[PDB]
């Protein structure tokens, strides 16, 4: 698709078989999603946003669908404001910025 | 252009006479400068994310240049980790999101 950029870039994503919405974010290096189970192991991260730092949860080579486009890769779990999906998965479904 | 999201979409911008590097941020309402001097009438405001809300300086109609694309809109001016070109801004240079 081409999403312009008027309202928030909002979409639905499916992961460990729920859907949720989440914002398709260039400014975020990585995908951060709001308190969730995931299965495996995980790694602490420290993540850096507009108010500071957080700690989050690292899962890596988790499966995840967005706007029906499949992705694999590292998923961050902490408190965010929104779901976000960043650029190591937007990469991966091939997205860029255009004018 | 098109720009690729492997690494940060960095861009330079002139702004208030200066020149300066700003992130394309899909995921911000509004954009967001470390502090500078700007002309004319601002009102504070508080813009949260990851981490929380820092208090920034509003300034509305300010002219800037991104890309060699001429635009207007509000800039927000604070203590910023770093600077950030908004949707606010993109919208107005024909920015969309691509997949
Ligand atoms: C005010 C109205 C609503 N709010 C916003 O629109 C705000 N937007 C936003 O905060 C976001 O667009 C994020 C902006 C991009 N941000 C910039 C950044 C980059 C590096 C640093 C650091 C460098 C060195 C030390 S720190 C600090 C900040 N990057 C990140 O935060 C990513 N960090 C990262 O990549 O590591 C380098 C992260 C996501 C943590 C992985 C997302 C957003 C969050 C919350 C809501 C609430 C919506 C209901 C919407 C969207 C502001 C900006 C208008
Ligand atoms: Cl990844
Ligand atoms: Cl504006
Ligand atoms: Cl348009």
């Amino acid at each position: 698709p081409q999403i312009t950029l008027w309202q928030r870039p909002l979409v639905t994503i499916k992961i460990g078989g729920q859907l949720k919405e989440a914002l398709l974010d260039t400014g975020a290096d990585d995908t951060v999603l709001e308190e969730m189970s995931l299965p495996g192991r995980w790694k602490p991260k420290m993540i850096g946003g507009i108010g500071g730092f957080i700690k989050v949860r690292q899962y890596d080579q988790i499966p995840i669908e967005i706007c029906g486009h499949k992705a694999i890769g590292t998923v961050l779990v902490g408190p965010t404001p929104t779901n976000v999906i960043g650029r190591n998965l937007l990469t991966q479904i091939g997205c860029t910025l255009n004018f």
